[PDB]
């Protein structure tokens, strides 16, 4: 009868081997989708990233009251969405972290398209968004010689950093680059 | 064990900025704002730690509510005011520099390394400025 | 028996190495023109 | 049988790359702040 | 395989994600992770 | 003899960090923070 016994082990053995084949298979599945995520996130945050061409603001009496930048592409961005974005804003007097809004604001930022399709993403690399910034909300009206230090922060964590530089003399200057 | 090692690895914090609030001439709060890494997952911040290692004292920072000798977390964006759900959300971490030890003066030197439940270290090594004269806020 | 098990786990050694094969050239694929561009 | 010790074998192989793995980010997290200072 | 997004749950939106388990007869699991783009903007078909 | 095994293969502790007090000229105190390892049981730092 021991040709009953091992036809009964060789079953077993053979669901073992089964199960043990299920368990490298479906971890190797659950790694692949995790390896194949974490590629695609980590070169978004090297690559996508925001580029500030010019800085200007509109000045009145001799501080200026609203700060706007103008942002690109980099090479080789996907579409970057200026909305999932922060710019956090380390003035003389406060130091806060600016969220997106719509229609103007206090604490947040505006973005006003200047070429392109979206007003709030750059899709192409030819897209200029006017990020807007009230400057005497914020905190107040910087005066002649203020330094702000702007840093955009996309979504996927690609940061720029923009040491806005108020001119000395503001003087007979309807709207100075900053 | 995949999915603890893999969570190891992967749910890491990544520290966007470091800025502290400044009293009289000294650095009293030392705000961090924290972001999750690439292909992270939802990150609990109050299951995390922070080890101060500061100049004159070093202690492990828990989590809190409303600090002393502990660590705070307020919202910047997003829905969740202790938890990173989405690649886009930001929380800030708040830790009062005078409570967990000293206030911190121009020039001190901060180790901070915050771990994740599932052990992922991020190390930030603050220093305050130098020089802190005229700078209401500074940037570690 | 035991010829039996050796038999299908080698079956599941070379899906897994396979599957992990194509993680890294599809990943490389992605990174060539990404970085290319 | 055989898949009996190839389970306990994946364990290990896992646990080894974790700790491969953190030693790499945790020396380039030290060498992130040598640098920027 | 044709599966309407619209039906099963609801049509998907920018930054979304299903996990997909197709498994035979015989039990083979695979795993898919479908991601939507976190933009979808002027993109008349993505690729998840 | 499958369990223990496995215990000793999975149930491991992990060093997180290595800090240490100072008096005059000479560290006193060698303190280390220590957490489970991944996928790992109950772990009595007692019987280690
Ligand atoms: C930043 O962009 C703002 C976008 O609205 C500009 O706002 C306009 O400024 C004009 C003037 O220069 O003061 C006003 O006539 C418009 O009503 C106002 O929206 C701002 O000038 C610029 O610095
Ligand atoms: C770090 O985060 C702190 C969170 O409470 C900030 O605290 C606020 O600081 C304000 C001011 O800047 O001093 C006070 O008006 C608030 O009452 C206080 O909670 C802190 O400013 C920041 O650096
Ligand atoms: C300018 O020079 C000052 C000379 O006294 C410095 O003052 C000292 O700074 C120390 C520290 O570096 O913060 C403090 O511990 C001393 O109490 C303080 O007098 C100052 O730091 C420097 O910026
Ligand atoms: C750019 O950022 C926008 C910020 O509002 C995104 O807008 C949201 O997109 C969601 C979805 O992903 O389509 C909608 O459910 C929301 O209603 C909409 O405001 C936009 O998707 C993104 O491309
Ligand atoms: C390791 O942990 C020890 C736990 O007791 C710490 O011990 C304290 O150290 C203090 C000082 O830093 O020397 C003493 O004032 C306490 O009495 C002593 O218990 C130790 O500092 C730490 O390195």
């Amino acid at each position: 009868q021991v040709g009953i016994g091992t036809l009964i082990v060789f079953i077993a053995m053979v669901l073992v081997a089964a199960i043990a084949a299920g368990v490298l298979i479906n971890t190797a599945g659950y790694l692949q989708s995790k390896g194949s995520a974490t590629g695609e996130e980590a070169s978004a945050q090297v690559s996508n990233r925001i580029n500030i061409v010019s800085a200007y603001g509109n000045v009145x009496x001799x501080x200026v009251d609203y700060v706007n930048l103008t942002v690109r592409q980099a090479a080789g961005a996907d579409n970057i969405n200026l909305x999932k974005s922060t710019i956090q804003w380390i003035g003389p007097d406060x130091a806060t972290t600016l969220t997106y809004x719509x229609x103007x604001x206090x604490e947040n930022f505006t973005t006003x398209s200047i070429k392109g399709x979206x007003x709030x993403v750059l899709v192409d690399q030819s897209d200029r968004i006017k990020v807007i910034m009230y400057a005497x909300x914020v905190x107040x009206x910087l005066x002649x010689g203020x330094e702000v230090q702007l840093t955009v922060t996309t979504q996927y964590g690609s940061k720029t950093t923009y040491w806005a530089q108020v001119p000395e003399s503001l003087k007979d200057k309807n709207a100075v680059x900053l």
